[PDB]
C-alpha cells in the first residue's frame, strides 16, 4: 500500500529532488507551495511506480501560520501522511544592523513558525494510529545552524530553532512510532544563493552540492526505523 | 575608571534578578527591563551601589511587542550607552505539542526569540562602531532543553535553540566589531518557570534545583572575559552530559 | 548504457567477521564491492566470506587474519591479502566494549580496549591514507569509522569505552578536513545499543530511549551503505541510536 | 577557612602555571606535577600564599609513564588529599598523518589520554567514597581542535577528543558521589601549540593568540562552581563558533 508523504517547498530545487525520490520509492507525494503553475509542472514529472500511488498539489502560502496549522487547502487530511518533509525555506543574507524587519520576521515565520504549526497539525492527526513502520518527520535545516557564519544571524536562528524542535519532538513522539530528524544541507546549487557561494568558504570538499544528494539523505531516513533526534549534515565538510 | 552600563531583560525576578545584583556588585550601571513596574522598582531598590558614578535604572518593556523592543520605546538610556546586554527574558510552557494552544506558544516564541532579535539589533546598530579598550558583551540565557531534547517542551526548546543559533552567527559577525556573544544555558532553577517539574523527573548527575545565583556566576565570568565568544556555558547539573 | 570493463571496488572492513562488521561486509558485497574482512578469528571470517554475495564480474572477497590488538601489524599491513593501495573504501569497525566503574576497571583490560579501539585504527588509517592519498579519482574514497553514541552522551561505567570512540570522532573530523581535497571523504556512523556489540551489563532498558529495544546490526550497515554511495558527506557522525543522543 | 589540596599536571609551564597561580591566589594548596624539576621549584616559589596553613608541593613526574601516574609514584601526597585535580598534561604535534612518525603520535597518545586516565582512575579510587560539603572537581584541559576538524592535527585532535568522551562519561558516573567533571577547551594559546599552526590560519571571530591567564580563569570559575559537570568551557576566540 502506497504511503502518503507531505513535502513542503516541493516546487523547486531540494524539495523537487526530494519529492521525485519519494515518488520513485512508491510514495504518494503532496507538494505544497505558493507557485501553482510550478507545482503542476513538477506533479507530472513525479514517477508513478506503484499501483494506487497518486500525487497531489497543495497551493499553500508558507507564511500563513493559521492556514498551515488548519491544513487550509490540503487535498488530503493530516491523518493521511506517513511522512512529512518540512523543506519550507527562505534565506536572507544581511548584517544584523542592516537587516530589514519585514524580511527577517517573514523569514522567521516561513522557516519556523509555519513549520511548527504544520507539524502540530500532522502530529495531532497521526499520533494514535497503528503502524509497523515508524512514520517520519524530517526537517530540512542548514549547515549554518550549527557553525556560525557572519551575516546569516536570523537565518541560522530560524533553523537552529528547527533543530531544537526536532530534538524535543523526537523524544516526545518516539514512543508513538514517529521518528523525527533534520537533514542539514550546506551550500546547494539552487535559488538560495544570490551573493553567497562555496568559494567564500574553505570547504574540505570544493564546489556546490547538488539537490539530489540532499534527497538521498531524506530517502535513507524515510527508509530507516532506528534514527531519531539526529541531523544528517550534507555540507561538503562545512561543519567538520 | 568608569561605571559601564548593562542592560538585562527579565531583571525583575529569578535568574535576571540574580544576574542584575551580581552585575551591580561588580559596579555595572544596570538597567532592568520587564513588564511589571512595581516588581522593577523593588529590584532597583535592592541593586547594590559600590562605586561613585554607578546608577541603576528601570525600563518598563512588554517583552511581546517587537516594534517596542526594536525601537527602544521607554528606554532610560540610549542604546549606545550599553557595554553589556544580557537577554534573559523567557517564557516556559510544558505541553504535548498536540494540545499546545496556538496563542501560548506563538507568544512564547515572540518573547523568547523574535523580540530579543529586534532588541539585539537595536543594541548592535548602536554599539558596533564604538571604540572600547575591552570587548562588549551580548549574553543570552538559553536553556538545557535547547541542546538535549525533552518531551512536551518542543516549541520552548525551539525558541531557545533558535537563540543559540542567532548567537553563533552574531559571535562570528561581531567578533571584529569588538563584541563577544555567548549563551548561558541554565537547567532547572528555583523560580516560577513552568511548574510541576521537579529535578526528580530527570536522572541528574547532581540532584536538586539550581540556585539562580549560580547562573549569574556564569554571566559575571563571561562579562569579565575577552577571548570567549560563540560558546554556551552549561550550568545544568549535568543534564546535557 | 553498457561497458566492456566496469570495475569492482575494494572495501576493507576491520571487525567484519560478526555483528555490525558482518552486516556491513554483506551489504557492501551485495552493492558490488570486493570485500576484505579482517579480524582475529579465521573460522568466523571464512564463515562470513562464503555468505558474501557475488553479483558482479571481477568481484572476489578476501580474508585477513589480523590481531587488532597489534599496532605494528595494523600499521604494516602484515598478512594482508592485498596492499593498502587497493582499497577505495575503508571501514574501521574494530572495537571492544567494557563496563566497570572507572575505579574497579582492570588496567590491562581498559588499556587493551584503547589500543583496539583507537591506537591500532590510527595506525591502520595512516597506512591507507599514505597508500591512496595521491592516487587519482573522480569519485571520492571513503574512510568510515564505526563509533558509538556513548562518545557524544556520557553514561556511567563506560568511561574508557567512550574516550576511545570519542578519540575516533576527533580523529575523523581532523582527517575529513585534512584529506577532503585529496578526494577522501571521512565519517563516523555512531551505533546506539545493538545486539552482541555491548554484552556484560549494559542494555537499552537502562535508558529512556525514544525507541525502546536493541538495534539490528543491519541498521548500522544501512548508514554505511548510504555514506559509501555519497559524495558530499564528510566530517560527520551518522547516529543510529534509537534516539539516545537526542 | 581550610586550604583544600589541588593536583595540576603540566603545572610548570604556560597554561599549567597560570592555572596553578590562580588556584593558589584563591587559597588552594597546590601540587604541580611535571618532569622538569627546576621549573617546579621556580613556580612553587612564585605560588601566592593567602590562607592560614596553605602549603604548595611538587611532584616530579614523567607524564608518559602510565604505571607511575597510576600508582602516584614519587608524589608528595596520597591521592586521598586532593579535592581538585586539573589534568593539563599535554603535548601537541603538527604533521600530515601520512608523515606522522609512529613513535611520536603514540607518545602523544600516552601523555594526552592514557596517562591522565590512569591518573584520573587513581584520584577517583581514593576520593570516591569520602565524605564532602562542596563537590570535588576533576577538570581536564582539552583543545578546540577536539570538536572542530583542522588538517595536520589528526592524533592531537583525537587524543583530546578522548579526554572529552572520558569526562562526559565520568560526569554521569561520579556526579552522585559529589565529583564534578568538566573540560576547559583552549583555542590557540601562547606557547602551548606546536610551531607550524597559528591563529592567522582561521577566521577567528577574535584575532590573535590567547593568554594562558584566560584559560586559568575558566578553571578558577569551574573550581568555585557547584552545579556544572559534563561540560566543555571554550576559551577559543570563537574557533568553534
Amino acid at each position: 500500500p502506497s504511503l502518503n508523504a507531505l513535502v513542503t517547498g516541493g516546487s523547486r530545487g531540494i524539495g523537487e529532488a526530494i519529492s521525485m525520490q519519494l515518488a520513485a520509492e512508491g510514495y504518494s507525494v503532496t507538494i505544497a507551495s505558493r507557485g501553482l503553475e510550478q507545482l503542476e509542472a513538477v506533479k507530472a514529472k513525479l514517477p508513478i511506480v506503484k499501483q494506487g500511488q497518486t500525487h497531489h498539489v497543495w497551493q499553500l502560502d508558507l507564511s500563513d501560520v493559521e492556514a498551515a496549522g488548519s491544513f487550509k487547502g490540503a487535498p488530503l487530511p493530516a491523518s493521511s501522511y506517513d511522512v512529512f518533509v518540512s523543506n519550507a525555506g527562505i534565506s536572507q543574507f544581511s548584517p544584523i544592523a542592516e537587516h530589514a524587519d519585514a524580511d527577517w520576521q517573514n523569514m522567521l515565520t516561513v522557516n519556523l513558525t509555519a513549520p511548527i504549526a504544520l507539524t502540530k497539525a500532522v502530529v495531532k492527526a497521526i499520533s494514535d494510529k497503528p503502524r509497523q513502520t515508524p512514520a517520519h518527520i524530517i526537517f530540512i535545516s542548514t549547515a549554518f545552524s550549527k557553525r556560525g557564519a557572519p551575516k546569516v544571524a536570523v537565518y541560522s536562528a530560524s533553523k537552529a530553532g528547527i533543530d531544537g524542535f526536532m530534538r524535543s519532538l523526537a523524544r516526545e513522539l518516539g514512543p508513538k512510532g514517529i521518528n523525527v530528524n533534520c537533514v542539514s544541507p550546506g551550500l546547494v546549487r539552487t535559488e538560495m544563493a544570490e551573493g553567497i557561494d562555496p568559494s567564500m568558504f574553505d570547504l574540505p570538499i570544493r564546489g556546490w552540492i547538488e539537490p539530489d544528494a540532499i534527497a538521498d539523505a531524506v530517502t535513507y531516513l524515510v527508509k530507516s526505523k532506528n534514527v531519531t533526534g539526529t541531523t544528517l549534515s550534507v555540507d561538503n565538510g562545512y561543519c567538520a
